[PDB]
């Protein structure tokens, strides 16, 4: 049993970030990874997704070419040209992160980890045992798929992972789900030329965001050509002579349910959720607590119910974002190796950007969350809706919507929500401001930058 | 002599903003304008400039088309197509601002104002006299041109105003000046196809910005194809059979001066400065103080040396930006009409964006200003230089540079400087944060947004 000061199971964002900060503090650490370093962020998530979003953005700009005085570009998008460049980029990143581990003197144990029945917390990787007084589980999650028991032929569809393996643009695609991944995938596929349908159980997408955003995002999708199939779900999928045939039930409230067949579908993408990766860890051997979904339960300091064992990242099921896994992982390293017992991540006011078209930026409470928390009498919102100056000379149009949620007499800014061109790079700074407890007065006392879309947030009345 | 509560001379940003806020407070106001409402911002500045910048941006993106899997666009940019759409847009804005004045019940006196020798401050517009207990001079400025006495043929060149009248793209252009207007013009002309040269007196552009920005901006210009003529100035200009011939002297320190002839120039644009518009106001008739350039002198409350007469905007010569004229104008209205004697604009931490390629964002002190103000021992800077992820798959490259200037033990953020894609919409929020007195810790405690360029500012080490 080789002993270390820190043993990290999982080589994705949470695992790498924590192991590296620990090593900086003098800890002898090792990272166990059964696949590719970089985890979801580098391999099947953030990075490849963003490259595809930049490609989709090129598509929209090509539509505005003639309006801006240029000749019209012909069209024919070549998927494998970008797929190949994207894969290469991911390869460069895997090499970079491996190098980052070596320079910090972090040992990389390649294989699948699983706990043993040994009294003191110990894991086994390919017949060898390893132990440490501090062990971090940062194994992440997977895309969830329906069981063939409830949805016959469900296994004919692909998940976000499968999306990154596609070597050709699907001519006809149906995305199932109403969360951010679904919206993002539908947005890229449609912009790139696929006949796209987004199938959602209710009437709007991103229903957990502020209502102004769910409403506006749903409309922008339709304006951009995406067919949103409302109150609809898949009943069954089957393989026909050319493509898949999807049977769906549409049940609009106050109407009779109707069955519809969607034929000649090239790509069915399930974007319905994420399942934690814990089933094969043998958690039970140490009695480590998990909820009924398989998420490891942790306290505010990322401690599990077992001493010396912690968890961060997607495996815990809360705030499933790369920067959150990273910050929690680093705060933990400082707590254990710099003895700062007050070191932990504040899960409040975590900013998020959804790479839709236009992108969405959000931080803080939605209007409904502020109302519940402070009371209708104490919540004041400010909003604006305008057409960005970029579209002043174009036939194609998009809108920019912004909303500020203030609380109490001082009008403390407790939430900012927006969708529009440039919102992806606009959010970070306002998030710093909200994290500092800015009031509407602080925003108003900052001189605006003209001409930009961002100046609208400091000139709301 | 018709009397009002507030008389505003000048219908640009400062004038409109102040008159409108005053009217809201119950004042009977009137605005005198000898030309087009909207002033520089709408007619020959911000608005038309931004439309041209968006057009230039389309040009650069067209260069990356093939790298992103698209067919190559042919090229031929048609200037008059965009010029015509741009003029129309400006026309829509003039109508909008006129309407804004009428709905607020603000009287518009069309004509050129000039003060009279009457004891109590009075002006005359087309034979009629007008007076008010509060009179605001917001007459702005003009582009400066060389006198034919020092530069023979100087009148053959055009200014930024003339740039907006051009009906065709100049094949060969030479821009003279090293400030933001010059950089912006050179950037648009070059991106759009003009053989462009930028002639500067020293070795770098924007020498009053942080050195990291002047250096980087100078390099980006050259990388984008702009010929920067260093230590050079025009000695004389003349009209030849086809174009202008510019004679310039290049005097590199430690070298002998050399005279060069630049032939077949289609467009010579003087972008050397701005002169205040006060010469025809008959200021002397009331003994209103001005510096030797013609700028009206004012105190922190925008008061001139004469009671009941104020000045805001470009005419005062400080912080020549639209949002500054507007904020100063509004603060003044509240001071006079809401009796808030503490109402005035804080000229510190005013953010600025230079619409270069990539754009530049800056707020606060440069490293040299912080050093002088706090002492070398108390100034710590953090910086990063990286290639945006957008260029991961392109042959063409641009860089993103960011710099944070902190002061004293607490590392108060006193300056942020950056150049890169998306920096135009990225600045506003950090400016709110700096205006609140954020320290490096506040930035560091804000969770990042991935993948974006803006997250680099909250993860500096
Ligand atoms: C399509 C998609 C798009 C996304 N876009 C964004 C975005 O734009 N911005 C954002 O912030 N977030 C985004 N996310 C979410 C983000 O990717 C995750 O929140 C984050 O990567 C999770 O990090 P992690 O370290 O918890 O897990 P992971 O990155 O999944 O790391 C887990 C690692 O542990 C390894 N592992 C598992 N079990 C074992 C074992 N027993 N032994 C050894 N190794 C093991 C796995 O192989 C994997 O490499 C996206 C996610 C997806 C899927
Ligand atoms: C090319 C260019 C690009 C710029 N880009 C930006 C940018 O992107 N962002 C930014 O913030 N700033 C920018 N600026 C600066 C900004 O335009 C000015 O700081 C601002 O418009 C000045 O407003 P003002 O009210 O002081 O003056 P002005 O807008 O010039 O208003 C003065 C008005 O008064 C009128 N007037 C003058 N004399 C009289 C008189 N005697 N009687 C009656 N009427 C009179 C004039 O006709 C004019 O309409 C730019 C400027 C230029 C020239
Ligand atoms: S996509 C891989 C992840 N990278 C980023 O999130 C960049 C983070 C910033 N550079 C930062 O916080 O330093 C990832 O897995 N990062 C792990 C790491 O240790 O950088
Ligand atoms: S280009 C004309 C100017 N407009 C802007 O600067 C927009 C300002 C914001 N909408 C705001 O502060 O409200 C201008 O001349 N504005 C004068 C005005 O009163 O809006």
């Amino acid at each position: 049993v080789a002993s270390y000061d820190y043993l990290v199971i999982g080589g994705g964002s949470g695992g790498l970030a924590s192991a590296r900060r620990a090593a900086e503090l003098g800890a002898r650490a090792a990272v166990v990874e059964s696949h590719k370093l970089g985890g979801t962020c580098v391999n099947v998530g953030c990075v490849p997704k963003k490259v595809m979003w930049n490609t989709a953005v090129h598509s929209e700009f090509m539509h505005d070419h003639a309006d801006y005085g240029f000749p019209s570009c012909e069209g024919k998008f070549n998927w494998r040209v970008i797929k190949e460049k994207r894969d290469a980029y991911v390869s460069r990143l895997n090499a970079i992160y491996q190098n980052n581990l070596t320079k910090s003197h972090i040992e990389i144990i390649r294989g699948h980890a699983a706990f043993t029945s040994d009294p003191k917390p110990t894991i086994e990787v390919s017949g060898k045992k390893y132990t440490a007084p501090h062990i971090l589980i940062a194994t992440g999650g997977m895309p969830s798929t329906p069981h063939e028991s409830q949805i016959p032929g469900a296994s004919l569809g692909i998940t976000s992972d499968g999306f990154f393996q596609l070597e050709e643009l699907p001519g006809r695609s149906v995305i199932v789900g109403a969360g951010y991944i679904a919206v993002e995938m539908a947005g890229i596929l449609s912009a790139l030329g696929s006949k796209t349908s987004l199938m959602i159980r209710h009437d709007k997408v991103l229903r957990s965001f502020d209502s102004m955003i769910s409403t506006n995002c749903t409309e922008e999708l339709e304006n951009a050509g995406v067919e949103v199939l409302k109150f609809s779900q898949v009943k069954e999928v089957k393989k026909t002579l050319s493509g898949l045939e999807v049977s769906m039930v549409t049940a609009v409230p106050g109407r009779l349910p109707v069955m519809t067949m969607i034929p000649d579908v090239d790509c069915l993408l399930w974007a319905i959720g994420r399942v934690p990766n814990t089933k094969d860890l043998s958690l039970n051997k140490l009695g480590i607590q998990t909820d009924d979904k398989g998420h490891i339960i942790v306290d505010e300091f990322q401690n599990t119910n077992v001493k010396g064992i912690y968890a961060v990242g997607d495996v815990c099921g809360k705030a499933l974002l790369t920067p959150v896994a990273i910050a929690a992982g680093r705060k933990l390293a400082h707590r254990l190796f710099e003895y700062k017992e007050d070191s932990k991540l504040d899960y409040n006011n975590i900013p998020t950007v959804v790479f839709s078209h236009p992108p969405i930026g959000t931080v803080g409470l939605t209007e409904d969350e502020a109302i519940h928390k402070y009371g209708i009498e104490n919540v004041k919102t400010y909003s604006t809706s305008f057409t960005p100056m970029y579209h002043a000379v174009t036939k194609r149009k998009t809108k920019c919507v912004m909303k500020m949620v203030c609380a109490n007499k001082e009008e403390k800014v407790v939430g900012i929500h927006m969708q529009g061109l440039g919102c992806d790079e606009m959010l970070q700074g306002f998030a710093v401001a909200v994290k500092m407890g800015a009031t509407k007065a602080d925003f108003d006392n900052t001189v605006a930058i003209h001409p930009t879309s961002s100046e609208e947030l400091v000139t709301l009345r």
